[PDB]
């Protein structure tokens, strides 16, 4: 994730966020961060997306920087999936950049840091929760803050990312001000009072910066994404016979999947 990024954007770049009903994404292809998003839950969430005309492609994590059952269910449902070489949401970003999908879907705000033009949050949320889709457009963030992607990456590092520490005591609004004035973390460190704001020791901000800018990602052109009809009998057999889920529950969902 990126700590505080969503709230910060709502505060200082509100035009970059839109809250939309799930119904409004009819016909959209969406790349889903499979790890952030168990079999019955995937079954139901995917059906809910398909009922609304959304065509999801699930992207699975590769090796981190430094599931066979789920894939079986997706194949039987007619839902495509991809193995990312590394972080799934970075490959989701690549699929958006390449025009293969409309948006990336994940709760991980660092999908924007990896450069995704569009990020949709809460798509995988259960229908009961009543959460509207939270949709971010990266270009609007950069335009509102007057930053380029490199500067945005350093801001996200200062906010707090998965891959390195942040500067203790530097708040989100303050981090924006520092990035706007100084452009890079290297310059910020020259200008900060070490007596007031000491930086972490052995700080890996350069390494994290390079990871966000040049992540290892799949090639969107290698696999043509396809959505097809489910294998209903095999689906029942696997989910009910092997995985002990309710035959009535599965049949109801399968019926809905075909009807959509
Ligand atoms: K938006
Ligand atoms: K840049
Ligand atoms: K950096
Ligand atoms: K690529
Ligand atoms: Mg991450
Ligand atoms: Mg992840």
């Amino acid at each position: 994730g990126i700590q505080g990024l969503a709230k910060l954007i709502a505060d200082v770049a509100p035009s970059a966020i839109r809250e939309n009903d799930i119904k409004s994404y009819f016909g959209r292809k969406v790349a889903i961060d499979a790890s952030m998003s168990h079999l019955m839950g995937m079954f139901y969430r995917t059906i809910r997306m398909m009922e609304n005309g959304i065509k999801p492609v699930y992207v699975f994590d590769g090796k981190p920087p430094q599931n066979d059952e789920c894939k079986h269910l997706l194949s039987l449902m007619g839902i495509p999936y991809l193995d990312a070489p590394s972080e799934a949401e970075a490959s989701c970003a690549a699929l958006v950049k390449a025009g293969k999908v409309y948006a990336a879907a994940t709760e991980d705000m660092d999908c924007l840091t990896f450069g995704s033009p569009v990020l949709m949050r809460h798509l995988t949320a259960s229908e009961a929760k009543k959460l509207p889709i939270q949709e971010f457009h990266l270009s609007r963030i950069l335009q509102e803050l007057g930053l380029n992607q490199e500067q945005f990456v350093d801001l996200c590092i200062l906010l707090g990312s998965d891959y390195c520490e942040s500067i203790r005591g530097i708040g989100p609004k303050r981090a924006v001000d520092l990035i706007q004035k100084h452009k890079s973390i290297e310059e910020i460190v020259r200008r900060l009072d070490p007596n007031k704001y000491p930086v972490p020791e052995n700080w890996l901000h350069k390494e994290a910066h390079q990871l966000f800018l040049e992540p290892e990602v799949l090639d969107p052109e290698s696999v043509e994404l396809k959505w097809s009809e489910p294998n209903e009998e095999e689906l029942i057999k696997f989910m009910c016979g092997e995985k002990q889920f309710s035959e009535e529950r599965i049949r109801s969902g399968v019926k809905r999947l075909s009807k959509s």
